[PDB]
């Protein structure tokens, strides 16, 4: 149920997401989540959501069905404060969002740096994501303070190719490793080479949009649908699940930790109920072949960002 960070500590390997959480119900879908017994919370400042998260976890944390110790909330720093001297306070309105006095991890979401300002992407006069000039071991010494200074338990990275991850690992006086590389994975893009490469160097992978994130902006014409795949209904159908289900599993069979979003009470609790049962290794090994190198996340506006991770094979 939980898998062992290189700073000691332990992860849930179920979270909730609450990317594309209404404020208006994201509320009361982290209380059912935390009744059913999720202890691990993935947030972000970018989903414009973490007050209405915290009023949730302060609520459950009150009325004590957990102790702040049992929860792990996880929260990530966005592109336009890359620079080390707007990372503390990045770090710091995400805290008093959620009403927390310490973050449990604190991902860099994206390795790609845009200029400091208001909008979350700002736009040049011909229409481009203005880069920031900032690099990623600049970005990194910045999260390291905080783990010295008690904001964070954990740092870690989201979205860093190999050798991206390799730079960290190889920065002079590198002082804490990444504990966690949060990615897109699940079984159209199921990142063999990425995910044992940051295993054989002790970092935790975290699969993010494990459904296929079905409820993306845009939904492009005759487009891949996990949920509706028959021969992933089939695997379900053999065992009892539910298609949701089937794809919760397969990455906790992996090691990888994964985090379905919901806002629905009855999705919540059915997507907790993925420890009572095993997919075979043909089961496995099955998944693994309907992978297609589709990705949901593929950061399209920053092709030419001299920090773009996806030019790289893994
Ligand atoms: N680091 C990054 O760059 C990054 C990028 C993307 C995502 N993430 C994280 O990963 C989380 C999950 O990814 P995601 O939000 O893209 O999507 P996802 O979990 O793959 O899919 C969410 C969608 O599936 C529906 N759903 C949930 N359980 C279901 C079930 N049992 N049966 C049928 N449908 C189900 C949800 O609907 P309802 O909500 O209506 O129930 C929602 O529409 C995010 O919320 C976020 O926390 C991180
Ligand atoms: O281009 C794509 O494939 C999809 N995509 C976007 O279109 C995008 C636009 C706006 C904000 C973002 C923040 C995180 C991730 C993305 C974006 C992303 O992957
Ligand atoms: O970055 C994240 O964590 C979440 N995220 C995406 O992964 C994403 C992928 C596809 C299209 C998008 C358009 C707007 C915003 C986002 C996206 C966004 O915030």
């Amino acid at each position: 149920s939980r898998l062992l960070l290189n700073n000691g500590a332990k992860m849930p390997i179920l979270g909730l997401g609450t990317w594309k959480s209404p404020p208006g119900q994201v509320t009361e879908a982290v209380k059912v989540a935390i009744d059913v017994g999720y202890r691990h919370i993935d947030c972000a400042h970018v989903y414009q959501n973490e007050n209405e998260v915290g009023v949730a976890i302060q609520e459950k944390l009150r009325e004590q069905v957990v102790k702040r110790e049992e929860l792990f909330i996880v929260s990530k720093l966005w592109c336009t404060y890359h620079e080390k001297g707007l990372v503390k306070g990045a770090c710091q309105k995400t805290l008093s969002d959620l009403k927390l006095d310490y973050l449990d991890l604190y991902l860099i979401h994206w390795p790609t740096g845009f200029k400091p300002g208001k909008e979350f992407f700002p736009l040049d006069e011909s229409g481009n994501v203005v880069p920031s000039d900032t690099n990623i071991l600049d970005t990194w010494a910045a999260m390291e303070e905080l783990v010295d200074e008690g904001l964070v338990k954990a740092i870690g990275i989201s979205n860093f190719n190999h050798l991206q991850v390799e730079m960290i690992l190889n920065k002079p006086g590198l002082k804490y490793k990444p504990a966690v590389n949060q990615i897109e994975c699940h079984p159209y893009l199921t990142q063999e080479k990425l995910i044992q490469y940051c295993q054989s160097k002790g970092i935790v992978v975290t699969a993010y949009s494990p459904l296929g994130s079905p409820d993306r902006p845009y939904a492009k014409p005759e487009d891949p649908s996990l949920l509706e795949d028959p021969r992933i209904k089939a695997i379900a159908a053999k065992h009892n699940k539910t298609t949701a289900q089937v794809l919760i599993r397969f990455p906790m069979q992996r090691n990888l930790v994964v985090i379905p979003k919901s806002v629905t009470p009855e999705r919540i609790a059915e997507n907790f109920k993925v420890f009572d049962f095993e997919l075979s290794s043909q089961d496995m090994t099955t998944l693994l072949s309907y992978n297609r190198n589709w990705r949901v996340a593929a950061l399209l506006s920053c092709t030419s960002h001299k920090d773009y991770p996806f030019h790289e094979e893994f």
